[PDB]
């Protein structure tokens, strides 16, 4: 069927959406050329419609069978527990869309009258209709990007398509808890949210030395969300049954499913009818459980189909990446031809043909890879970075607008142990909230795709816990990634790295000046900046934090706040 029918409605916005990066004096200090930074709006959404519109043909096999047989063994080890509305509503982000019942996330979150009564209802409703569809909402997502005009130019905006918050709530109460471990029951190493940044590199290096002959690659799906069929869907919601729950998940799972999950109708804003969804809602609470179980189950079948040697997987949500025992050049370039093949078979064909790599750092996975830099005795200390250009255009954006989520503080703690993170994010920020007068306010930000409240000040104990001591003391970092981050600078417009590290000096005398919590992000952030160095031991409030949470799973549209 076709992943989406339309009726010729617009995709509609809520409020005005500036295109273009505002002129603002401290974002102007980051970022220069203003006129590269653009949002995606609703005015590309027809471009997105188009390319995320088309056909399944789903053909399984045996391996397939096979290998969902056993996912479904793996998931009858685990039970899962009902959410309280009022846990379920706690999990609430403030900043999530409002009801068109009457009612907001800060309604929702104070457990008011009107909000708890409509989710009552909500829930009621589940119990006693199993059939009908549940209203969705279509969006334009407003994200920000740095134009790229010999590669096509500007993306269309991504589309979000969710139901109502009184149902988002119900969602938490049935299937919060089954989405937090069932992965991990089901996909053990392979479950990518698993990790922190630095558990994932280690992961990484040891899978890839743990070969003779390592060969690897990444699988970009097409469209993955669009490639995601009905019975997909229906197989997860039969998964999902598969763990010991309580009769009335049970029965709320299943109608949450039929009525949402499997498809649905799309509203705009305006209230208009858009059409008709026959795919994954990437607005829903198992878009990234049931993205990373359904992309694992085909991934691990065409590994099989593919004659693939000893692979070691690694998924989040539709990002893939396999490790395996080479069996030669052309044997393996053969062999991802028929791995390929086996996932288009599945309903999911690459954007771009998968090639295979034979050194660890040449494979790009979440926009990410593997480098090198050096400790301070000199010992090689292997991490994660990304080309900086959308880190730096959206911290531009966010520092000439309040955003209700600072993705620029998600980037410093993921990308912490990075030579553009620690040069420019951390001397750029600390000083615009040594400006504003914002240094001990609590912002928010996203990781994994769940909400975090985390204040600015906490930085240093966090990337400790993330990322080791040693992501304070690193140089010498690779040729390949200083000149990455060099070009992404002269494209930008952004001032030098010396010019930042001078900009630095400044900003970490006056958070040692200040004492406390700001003497220590001086001291242990900025310890690069300054010839004289600190001795960097480890942080005592480092061992109190309680971080376990963190990474348990993927939340990815699924509007959760921890
Ligand atoms: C299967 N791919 C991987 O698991 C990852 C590889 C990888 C790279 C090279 C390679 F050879 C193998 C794997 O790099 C990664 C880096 C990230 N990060 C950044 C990040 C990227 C995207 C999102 B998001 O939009 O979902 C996000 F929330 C954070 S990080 C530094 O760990 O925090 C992640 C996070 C969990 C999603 C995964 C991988």
């Amino acid at each position: 069927s076709m992943s989406y029918s339309w009726t010729g409605a617009l995709v509609t916005p809520c409020a005005a959406e500036e295109q273009k990066l505002p002129i603002n004096a401290l974002s102007n200090s980051l970022l220069r050329h203003h006129n590269l930074v653009y949002s995606t709006t609703s005015r590309s959404a027809c471009q997105r419609q188009k390319k995320v519109t088309f056909d399944r043909l789903q053909v399984l096999d045996s391996h397939y069978q096979d290998v969902l047989k056993e996912v479904k063994a793996a998931a009858s080890k685990v039970k899962a527990n009902l959410l309280s509305v009022e846990e379920a509503c706690s999990l609430t982000p403030p900043h999530s869309a409002k009801s068109k019942y009457g009612y907001g996330a800060k309604d929702v979150r104070s457990h008011a009258s009107r909000a708890v009564a409509h989710i009552n209802s909500v829930w009621k409703d589940l119990l006693e209709d199993s059939v009908t569809p549940i209203d969705t909402t279509i969006m334009a997502k407003n994200e920000v990007f740095c134009v790229q005009p010999e590669k096509g130019g500007r993306k269309p905006a991504r589309l979000i398509v969710f139901p109502d918050l009184g149902v988002r709530v119900c969602e938490k109460m049935a299937l919060y808890d089954v989405v937090s471990k069932l992965p991990l029951a089901v996909m053990g190493s392979s479950y990518g949210f698993q990790y922190s940044p630095g558990q994932r590199v280690e992961f990484l290096v040891q899978a890839w030395k743990s070969k003779k002959t390592p060969m690897g690659f990444s699988y970009d799906t097409r469209c993955f969300d669009s490639t995601v069929t009905e019975s997909d869907i229906r197989t997860e919601e039969a998964i999902y049954q598969c763990c010991d729950l309580d009769p009335q998940a049970r029965v709320a799972i299943k109608s949450l499913t039929e009525r949402l999950y499997v498809g649905g109708p799309l509203t705009n804003s305006r209230g208009e009818n858009c059409g008709y969804r026959r795919c994954r809602a990437s607005g829903v609470l198992t878009t990234s459980c049931g993205n990373t179980l359904t992309c694992y189950i085909k991934a691990r079948a065409a590994c099989r189909a593919a004659g693939l040697q000893d692979c070691t997987m690694l998924v989040c949500g539709d990002d893939l990446v396999v490790i395996c025992e080479s069996a030669g050049v052309q044997e393996d370039a053969a062999s991802l031809r028929a791995f390929t093949e086996a996932m288009t078979r599945y309903s999911a064909p690459p954007g771009d043909p998968p090639q295979p790599e034979y050194d660890l750092e040449l494979i790009t996975s979440c926009s990410s890879n593997v480098s090198v830099a050096h400790d301070g005795a000199g010992k090689r200390v292997y991490y994660l970075t990304r080309d900086p250009t959308t880190p730096l255009a959206r911290a531009a954006w966010e520092t000439a607008r309040h955003t209700p989520v600072n993705s620029w503080l998600g980037n410093i703690i993921m990308f912490a142990p990075t030579l553009w993170a620690r040069m420019i994010l951390m001397t750029h920020f600390f000083s615009v909230l040594i400006a504003r007068d914002q240094l001990e306010q609590a912002l928010d930000c996203e990781i994994y795709g769940a909400c975090y409240s985390i204040e600015p000040l906490d930085l240093p104990p966090i990337i400790q816990r993330l990322h080791g001591l040693s992501a304070f003391s690193l140089h010498s970092y690779s040729p390949g990634e200083i000149n990455r981050v060099a070009a992404c600078l002269r494209k930008l417009g952004v001032p030098p790295l010396r010019a930042w590290r001078h900009r630095a000096r400044s900003v970490r005398a006056r958070l040692l000046s200040r004492g406390g919590r700001a003497a220590i992000c001086g001291k242990y952030l900025f310890n690069w900046a300054v010839r004289t160095k600190l001795k960097l031991t480890p942080i005592a409030a480092a061992g109190q934090l309680a971080l376990s949470g963190w990474f348990t799973a993927g939340y990815s549209g699924g509007d959760i706040y921890h």
